[PDB]
């Protein structure tokens, strides 16, 4: 019979960043289950993407720096489907750069040396997928865990992560399956876990000076720690395997949707506002690994293959430009 | 005959931020003479940009806050032969933010506070400009003051400014016209400025990541405070004045241009890289009006109608394409 783990490292995109020996000796280290599952995470999402479309193949570069970690990054460009897919994994080890140690304290997290450093791992998957329908939406997802070696054998570590839908236009069914996936996922965890990061997600994408958020939402949560590192992984397990069942369906159902030229210029204005989000008010942390706030390579791979930059006339009042408007001003509750 | 001021604010695209009773009061006090020259400028600018393109006209937004003063927005969009043009400007008065304060004295500025306060006004006209065809090339420019109250009647102020073109491919002719425009400005004031601030230009608009410059450059100068204020802003005057000199025929000779399918899509990645600019590494200040970087409303001016973003198969070694990548790498020298 074919080994657990040789079984497990045959359906990722590439080998782990990290040595198998060492993932072999530590089965049961958080570091070695979660690397696994953003591989996991990563293949899954890869191989339902690529199954959805035929037009362009992935390119799955596995790199490695000195200073800078490891990473796999997997990315479809310009296919039938998709316009653009990304879908990325990073794993770094290190000591914490007095910098970033320094940005930590200002968040309000207290740091006892180990010797004189502060050794750490962070790691994540991260994926943004724009199809070229107007009527299939853009997904952005990202899980991600930090640890930190302190003085004593104490650990300081946190998980983040989240999981959101840009719609070109509102579709009311797609966003009620979207938000009834994620909330069943949260839902095995404890009943106050999708409300609380439903809003989070409400109030984090929000491009501040139109008064509208990026798109309808999700879930988003940042600085997990409790209550227990098992209790919160097997949490964030449940929502990375919930990004397929909560977006392929709605990609299978509208990618042939006919679309007029109109419909099209809409969703290159919303592809617009995606970008815009970047650049007015996440243009990038070197720290964005273990914080809110993306790093440049992040911000890079989220791009959409086109978008439209335009002041536009207020739409027709009962229009479908005018709806989705209003959600991304005033949000809804999806499922209950 | 008509009153000199009269028949300059006739010229306008709105009339003046500053209450005219205030400017006619105070004829030569520097901040009289440069909101003047802010708005001759902006209305030369908008006048040669209409009578280039007769497809769309040009939106005047004259408006005003209570915190953070007035201006005058002028934007043409889609018009036949610019997609894109924006010429603002904006005057502010008050007392220094205790933020915007603090970041001043992180670039070494020591200000000493008149009673509790630090009164100041800061004033500039800033403009992105985007032909259509693709081998019209884009010009950004912006040139302002600065002046805050000091303990005494002391007084401290400093100017700073910039031209500089972002053409699709790269035409040796335009680049030299461009460069040599410039040129002729400075050395009216000085042999040394153009190539101290050609090369401030060249370093400024570094993507670092891709080791490219945005464009071909220009000058680019901050921080400007001496020999004298009067010297100062007579340099910034010569300098605003070539802005058309500089640009406009460049647009008139190329913007009926041939084009094929392919260099369109080129221009789409080269719109893609300058709005790149501002995401990775000019995402927006709050106090960009008197400093390097960007205010968020000048961010958003400065976006085309529409970029591309796509990884890119390294182009043929003697192609127009490889040819604008190398020297967006290694500038050059384009007057001497």
């Amino acid at each position: 019979e074919e080994d657990e783990l040789a079984h497990r490292c045959s359906s990722f995109m590439a080998p782990p960043v990290t040595d198998l020996g060492e993932l072999r000796r530590r089965p049961g280290d958080m570091k070695t289950k979660m690397e696994l599952l953003i591989l996991e995470t990563q293949a899954q999402v890869c191989q339902a993407l690529a199954q959805v479309d035929g037009g362009a193949n992935f390119s799955v570069d596995r790199w490695e720096r000195k200073e800078g970690g490891g990473g796999i990054s997997c990315v479809l460009q310009d296919g039938c489907v998709f316009e653009k897919a990304g879908v990325s994994i990073s794993v770094v080890h290190g000591n914490l750069s007095e910098e970033a140690a320094k940005q930590m304290r200002s968040r309000g997290k207290v740091l006892k040396t180990k010797d004189g450093k502060l050794p750490f791992c962070a790691m994540g998957v991260s994926s943004v997928i724009h199809p070229k329908n107007p009527h299939a939406p853009t997904i952005h997802f990202n899980y991600r865990y930090f640890e930190v070696e302190e003085a004593d054998g104490n650990k300081q570590w946190w998980f983040g992560g989240g999981c959101d839908l840009t719609p070109t236009y509102l579709n009311q069914e797609d966003a009620v399956h979207f938000h009834r996936t994620l909330k069943e996922a949260c839902d095995q965890h404890g009943p106050d876990l999708y409300p609380k990061f439903k809003k989070w997600c409400d109030d984090y994408f929000f491009i501040a000076h139109r008064g509208e958020r990026r798109g309808i939402g999700g879930i988003f949560f940042d600085d997990l720690d409790s209550p227990s590192k098992e209790e919160v992984f097997r949490f964030v397990q449940s929502c990375a395997r919930a990004v397929v069942p909560s977006y392929i369906p709605l990609v299978k159902k509208h990618c042939d949707d006919s679309f007029t030229p109109q419909e099209k210029l809409w969703q290159q204005l919303r592809r617009g506002r995606y970008v815009e989000f970047n650049l007015l008010y996440d243009r990038g942390t070197k720290f964005g690994l273990f914080t809110p706030g993306s790093r440049i390579e992040s911000i890079l791979m989220s791009l959409p293959l086109t978008a439209r930059w335009e002041y536009m006339h207020s739409p027709s009042e009962n229009s479908k430009e005018a709806e989705i408007l209003e959600v991304l001003r005033h949000p809804r509750d999806w499922v209950r």
